[PDB]
């Protein structure tokens, strides 16, 4: 199955349900069922990339079209004060789905660090 | 308007430079949160992510297969965390956009 096996893989597939923003032939956005902010989104390739670690040279262009789509569903969604991206690499990153994601968190203030 | 990242970028302040191509500069963070903390910016002056443009796709997914490579050479084996603020409410501390990276410590959820 193209995607792969992961929870976002099934959802890209459609096999399990989420709650979607924007979708294109490149990546797919929907909501985070865990929302860490008022407004908590991800960003997520259709390609199957398990971390930022292991991504080639030449998935630049998806890498940044998922930043792109991040900030326009933003201001889609009318996050005008601003909002955070954060990409979780590992253990140490926090990482618990291996298919690589874009979170963007906003609707209220950020604080530093970052976690 | 300038800001204190372009006068990195022209060297005219110095910095912990740890790799610079053409397009992107990466540098250690002066505030650092984590014990390895960089950032990667490119050198166009794009003020906050929220402007990018479509044509700026690939530069920024740049920033981030540097970010990947200079995190690998700095040895955060066992991860990292990349952040992106924009505007008041994520924190933008500087108005030239950068990508962070953090590791060498366990980061935490929320991510602020
Ligand atoms: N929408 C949705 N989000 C999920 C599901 N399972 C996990 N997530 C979210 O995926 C994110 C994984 O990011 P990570 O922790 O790998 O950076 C978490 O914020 C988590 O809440 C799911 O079934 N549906």
């Amino acid at each position: 199955r193209p995607g792969g096996d992961t929870i976002f893989g099934k959802i890209i597939r459609k096999e399990i349900p989420a709650k979607i923003i924007f979708e294109d032939d490149r990546c797919l956005a929907f909501h985070d069922i865990s929302p860490q902010a008022p407004t908590h989104f991800l960003v997520i390739p259709k390609k199957h990339i398990s971390q930022i670690s292991v991504a080639e040279d030449d998935d630049e262009s998806l890498l940044g079209h998922l930043m792109i789509v991040g900030k326009k569903c933003a201001a889609d969604l009318g996050l005008n004060k601003g909002y955070r991206m954060v990409v979780n690499e590992g253990s140490d990153g926090g990482q618990s789905v291996y298919h690589v994601h874009l979170h963007v968190l906003g609707g209220r203030q950020m604080h530093w660090p970052p976690g």
